[PDB]
């Protein structure tokens, strides 16, 4: 069971460059807030273009040929990553409590799901460190040809606020495993866990300048990271508008490599032959997980007509059993929304759903005076023209849509520009294989949902992002291929 | 549709060495018979130890460093294989007719299933020719390490009689693609198609000595191939007893590499939720294909109790629709057995099945005065202790067994020393995945049977054989890994 | 030897959509000229936004689920590619002559290097067609996870004029092999060979709409291809400025995948221990190949000080043996420049080199009143600040630079924003590996130059492009990964 | 620096079955001796056929479907291997001292070379644990086909005495990583370190029965392991005669998979252009490492004629600087031989070399009254017909042979039935590549020797073994491929 949380004292609130702690060049500090109580946790140094510039200088120096990080053995890189994972596991309680407090997330989920995933991903990347290999090629003519997979260079990574630690680890695992150096920009809502992890990275024994962390504001620091000319690759997780902005900024400077992890409107199809209890439980989990603040949240629940009513009824009942309170309080299953802006956005989208004429089963309003709490909400009879069926709500709002024919529901689920995930619930094998082949989603789950692991590559199809993460194919993205061809006297098979 | 067969004239009946035709040293020639009418086709030169030694000398000389075959480009090897496949496709009619006459197999099956499979396998291997690659390894220390996949050397291959052309192609495809040279020994029952293919190989433009064919008797020629010290690898397809002898002989001399493909008592499980018509059709196809002369033939049809009777009834009716006659005759679907020894063995096994007390539904006796025809036969109420449930009949005899609980049938199907194949018929995803995981078979088929393609690796568990064929893993077997490590001044990631 | 060229009649001058020939919507036709004689070959239909839109509609319809191209077997795609390659080999003479006339390239080089490379690349892609595979993943929990590599969708490809057929094949090989559909835009200078290949594609038996070709002007047709919302991927080969524009336009529209091939200022290092004759011959070949109109042309010839003088002298002698004349004339080694704009650009760059104070050893002016011919040119004592040492000349101009220290020359060669290729000439084993590791180029040659093959991946590092082509890693670029995870009752190792 | 050794107390001297310590069924115990002083260390239980049978029963029960080891996650297997490696690193001193005492090996080499290699190999295998993957195959027809790589089953491993811990780890790393269960038979000379590691394995938390260790005599316990029918695979490291016997015995029983790691007569070619000091140092190291008791020991030192004499002189001087004494004593560079039988065999081979007429430079006789020490020995003018040039001496005896032509020395080095290793010393890239391609050895070193790491596969070519170890290809050997093909309604690319 999770261990009781203790007093939280925050000491790391600065810019982490060259294994040192620097104040911002301008000298400005922005506050950070607690969603559960609307209180300032602390102040954090505000990074801008100068800080990003000096961080990139430090990383570029650390990436030079002959530097301690470039001549280091790959097995040693894996060893360093394992030591970092062990250090994280040592401080599991403090990191979980900081994640819960800062990001307004349930302590049990911030302990048994977040840090476990972080540790597993770190250890997986550490295992992959010394096992990615080039090739030897049977080229025509008297030649000996091979290909090496080298680190790309300097990678600038932009983290979202919904999973600070998990996304941070997913960004700095494959990057450090392949040998790159990173300058990371955490979200302005949740910058603390990344700074503590930076202190742990310094303790672990990474060479100075390998990992640098600049906390600031996205429009200034993130733009500087994306428009920098000395940065070789940029990885970004967030909204599609900022994703387009990042892509265009990269197109305007240095033609750097770009990896995007944008959002999506994930459908969850339930067929007449599916197990009803499992389907209900996993649909509720898919839409209501982490207060609905997930990129892969099942927002459009397609349910076959013959079992529609019953499903809806049970769904309603489940939404009533959800309890809403302070994250650190035991027994709660839903915490507050991240900040006031998303809170007001969710309220506006719920009101728009009511205005467009969608049946309201449970919820549909705010909860509590202090904090940002929204009641679990269910919208039935959602048509394809409603805004709640098109725009990513990113909140605890569930839509239940009806269908009769399989081809029609396939065309409906593929009728979007979001291709991040999909879910199919059925007992048949032919239906499962056919639907999983037909759907245009980066990940298709069958009889389950929200199942992510470090091994399986993850990404979006159409506009949910470019590239994949968490896998051998994910590790492919952080390396550059160099081909060497040597003229030899004579070749033999 | 298949094109009408023509007159057959057989010219190639000698030993094929160094792209030449040699009489055997002993001067002895053994006849070859036609199963349909019991007539001598022609006399074929009888290979022996001296002929095998001569062929091995030729192949070893053709494998020397700097020889035309060793300096040849891999793409050129693929080009030669494609030319061989086009030449085979040019002579599809003559090869199909020769296969039908020699092996006693239906002309339609010899044309639409054998030649097509040979062509597809040859083209697949030709594609693989120049795409197998070594690796570059991140070894510790200031070293640069890579690995090359080289041809093993001389490979002696022993072919069965049930699929002469198909097995010959499966042997000389991966071997020639990886650059090896082959000395093959065809079955004494069906030597002619391999000799015609040898003539085609000479026409295609392979360097002399790359492919050598020695037709003879297994105890003399096959043993000489297996006991030879110059031969580097031996591949053998045939019975388990001869395979045991081959493995022991290889252990005695030269410690050569051994690949064994042996038979098996393949189960075929049909569950209550399976589609009855498809299950009946594919079980009938699986047991009765090629007069049951297949290594993967479904010999133990486990059928769930609640649907037992009905299934049996339908099965019986299907076995009555089988027509037995001359292979070249249109409209026939079953030909004669390969030779009289197997014919009498099948009759003895049927009589023993009758004696042990298994219900006889259809067949159980010979057909026709001239030929080696056995009526299609069905045995019901087959228990685990019966000999027909333990010994590979290799004839058109079908056993139907009853079960109730899934775990019991799993233990029954795994209670054997054969692991070649299996088959599951069901409409449920969970049952399909569970059974396919829990079965100890090299290939598991769900809702189908007898589906073999050049892309998927093929092999057996337990005593069914060692190694795999027809795939990247199959191409792994015909290569040897050489690791080269070079001391360098300094290494960088 | 190359067969004698014959008369040329050009019938294919329209837009190729849905295996049909359409006039442009506007109705305008632009002429195409012959560099050797400055004569109009014929008028070609001028494609614009409407033509691109209807071609993309046709391709999208051809890519629909259940269409003939999507249900077709991968082996059948390989078969179609092989048939296309055979059809090309049948019309080798006409295609070589058309390439020589349109692109102003030597007939011997067109017949022996362009057509052979196209055929080899097509056959290599056809082999790769049915051998790219997903994976099965040992995910945690009672789950079964696999990954499929599907075609991306519609791919718009933009071809340069220096290697029309070769680049066209390098584009439509990996795209059709993975199952995608293509809308290609040929260069306005050389559109004819692509149209003839389109007619051959129709003859081969590809389904309608799989391949579409729109000839036009880049600022109108290429921009419409790069900004189209429906198009899934864009591949572009050309100048860095247009590539920057393509990247920005893709960032503005639906965030399509982008592959870029851009030029570079490739260095060629010659050390004191290198074989002088081979180094001289291959440096001359590297810089002067195809009138210097190559992306990988060795523009900066670094030569060690102690062997500088002699090398230069020998180089001068070689440049005097180069003969300049009409491409179809036998015995010529250099043809005309592609068009007047590049011709004047080359003359201006030569004059600027003269002005900045580089020693002129041979050439430096035009040859011939009729045509676009520039004498082979040699510039010695080139310093790092001269424009001829920074700006890609794309003409028969050679720069010879001097160095003394290995580290300094490494820094000089890496002191650029181009990373396309590099060349090292030495007899040592430590120097070769050290320099090949230390150079920031996408392809490093040792003791050779200009060695390209379908097997080895090809691409640029910093601003020479993104991604790779011609290889397994190249085939990785044209596929999208879909992860399917199924909840199972129980998993076993 | 190595830490000072302490008092050694040995408590583990029994048979390790089902995470328990059992006395032998017979009740007999054989002593174990210390080579340095010829003293009994302790008595170890003597395993025979009954003990092997019950160990195989325990392992087979542990391998059953649904058992804790089979349902365990692959990441958990890697975690267990990492915990075992950490436990070994905790007891580095005791294990190093036990290895030094039992095997008569230098304490500094036992600490800085054996324990480090064991830890690195264990961590490498633990990383590989959850990263080996099946495939999904584009099979023809409306089918979905994939392949899983399952554990083979029960593996019986036979360890030599030269590197007890290192070979034990090389055996139980890939076996446990792929999920198999092991019954291991250690050498009768050095059984103690394996027993201590077994106790550590029990402490780490492996399920009972996963690892079982039976110490005994090779002719009885090893034969029982190799002839057992319930055993699925056998891996054996040792002499070629016993390997031949193992292969034949396996061919007589249940056709189990066989992996052999036999000996070799490794050449070491030194060319005129090689660095003399590095060549001398690494040749001396290669021949004299671990008292010459290595499978890859460079026994035939081919040196080019023009630099022969000088090399020999320097070699002689190096052999005089070797110091012979007790292993635990600091400063010593050579310990005693393993036991008296090998000691007398080495003396007999030295005497035979003297008799056949080979010039004796240094050594050639015994050293010390108590112990099994042999003086470092150098034999010059060794011809191809001498027994010292053919038979693996396995002792500190060095042969120096002369050559003049590269082709002749290539033929000489390939004129043998051993193919384990080779070494080339040169400063030329063309010579290095040519010789490394031409040599028939499983591992070719350039300008170095005796460089082994967990990443690079290791094995012999002709009669030095069958298979590879320590790498992805090495991990291929411990898995079986199962192909699953499912009939689907319709397939799409
Ligand atoms: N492969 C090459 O030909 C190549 C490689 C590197 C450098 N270059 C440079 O290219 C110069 C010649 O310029 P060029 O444009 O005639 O050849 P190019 O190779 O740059 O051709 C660019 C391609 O993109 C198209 N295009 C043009 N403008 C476009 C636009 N605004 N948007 C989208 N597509 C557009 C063109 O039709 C052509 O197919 C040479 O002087 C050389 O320096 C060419």
């Amino acid at each position: 069971l999770p261990v009781l949380l203790t007093d939280l004292k925050i000491q790391y609130t600065k810019i982490f460059i060259n294994n040192e702690w620097h104040d911002s060049v301008s000298g400005k500090k922005f506050p950070v807030f607690n969603p559960a109580t609307e209180e300032e946790l602390c102040q954090v140094e505000e990074g801008d273009k100068e800080d990003v510039d000096k961080a990139v200088k430090a990383a570029r120096q650390a990436f030079q040929i002959g530097s301690p990080w470039r001549t280091m053995d790959a097995s040693e890189r894996g060893r360093l990553l394992y030591k970092l994972a062990d250090l994280i596991e040592r401080d599991r309680l403090l990191l979980a409590t900081m994640e819960s407090m800062n990001g307004g997330k349930l302590y049990s989920n911030a302990y048994l799901n977040d840090l476990a995933g972080c540790i597993k991903t770190l250890r997986y990347c550490a295992g992959w460190a010394d096992k990615i290999q080039g090739r030897t090629i049977p080229i025509d003519g008297n030649f000996f040809t091979y290909t090496r997979h080298e680190p790309i260079g300097v990678c600038g990574q932009i983290i979202p606020w919904n999973f600070p630690l998990v996304m941070l680890i997913w960004k700095i695992g494959p990057a450090l495993s392949c040998g790159n150096t990173v300058v990371v920009k955490p979200a302005e809502q949740t910058p603390l866990t990344a700074l503590h992890v930076a202190s742990l990275i310094k303790e672990a024994g990474f060479p100075p300048g390998v990992v640098n962390i600049v906390p600031g504001y996205g429009p200034t620091a993130g733009a500087a990271i994306s428009s920098h000319m000395d940065i070789d690759k940029v990885a970004f997780t967030g909204s599609t508008e900022v994703g387009k902005l990042i892509k265009e900024a990269a197109g305007k400077s240095n033609l750097k490599r770009v990896t995007l992890e944008l959002g999506g409107k994930s459908p969850c199809i339930v067929l007449a032959d599916a197990d009803l209890d499992n389907a209900v439980e996993f649909a509720h989990h898919g839409v209501f997980y982490h207060q609905g603040q997930c990129c892969i949240a099942a927002s459009r629940i397609f349910v076959e007509e013959s079992i529609y009513d019953e499903f809806v009824r049970r769904s309603v009942e489940r939404a009533k059993k959800y309890i809403l309170g302070n994250p650190l309080t035991p027994g709660v299953t839903q915490g507050p929304q991240i900040d006031k802006e998303q809170y007001d956005k969710i309220l506006d989208l719920i009101e728009s759903g009511k205005k467009e004429g969608a049946k309201l089963e449970c919820g549909g309003g705010p909860w509590g005076n202090k904090g940002y709490f929204v009641q679990p909400t269910v919208f039935s009879n959602v048509t394809d023209e409603m805004r709640i069926a098109k725009e990513e709500i990113f909140g605890p709002v569930q839509q239940i849509m009806k269908f009769k024919s399989l081809d029609d529901v396939i065309k409906r689920a593929n009728n979007t520009f979001y291709g991040l995930s999909a879910g199919v619930f059925t007992k048949d094998i032919d239906k499962a294989i056919t639907i999983s082949s037909a759907l245009q989603a980066g990940t298709v789950w069958v009889n389950c949902y929200g199942v992510v692991s470090a091994q399986c590559p993850f990404g979006g199809f159409k506009m949910s992002g470019n590239g994949r993460e968490l896998g051998e194919y994910g590790f492919h993205e952080y390396t550059e291929v160099k081909t060497v061809t040597v003229k030899i006297s004579q070749k033999n098979s």
